[PDB]
DNA sequence: TAATATTAC
């Protein structure tokens, strides 16, 4: 429906090799990724403190490249150092999105709407 | 976790 605000699932990534992986399961996911930086080698109420974010927007027709840049300036303040966005197919054919960030300085999160993303149309 | 939702290492 236009308009529509777009509520994540945030969560601190606990690997993010692991997490690229997985948000790039899909065999056509090249065409449907964003991509911005250069990848970190990571060495191994609400809240959410951590450099590395993994987030899960279901049903979300925003475009991959849109919901990067946006979630860049919503997360400016902790100096975001890659960011991969991929559109993935909900089983009923629907889109939803995964975005894996990687900032360089740790982000508090407290603010569970924080990310909450508007499309423009 | 909240708070979207069946998608989320
Ligand atoms: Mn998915």
């Amino acid at each position: 429906s236009p308009f529509s605000i777009f509520h994540p699932n945030i969560q601190a990534a606990k690997d993010c090799n692991q997490v690229r992986d997985f948000i790039t399961k899909e065999v056509d996911s090249d065409v449907n990724t964003a991509e911005w930086g250069t990848f970190v080698a990571v060495s191994t109420r609400f809240r959410v403190y951590s450099k590395y974010l993994f987030l899960t927007y279901p049903q979300c027709t925003l475009e991959p490249q849109y919901a990067l840049d946006s979630l860049r300036t919503l997360l400016n303040k902790y100096e975001p150092l890659y960011i991969a966005a991929v559109r993935e197919l909900h089983e009923d054919g629907s889109p939803h999105l995964h975005v894996l960030v990687q900032n360089k300085l740790r982000a508090s999160i407290t603010n569970p709407n924080a990310l909450n993303l508007r499309m423009d149309t």
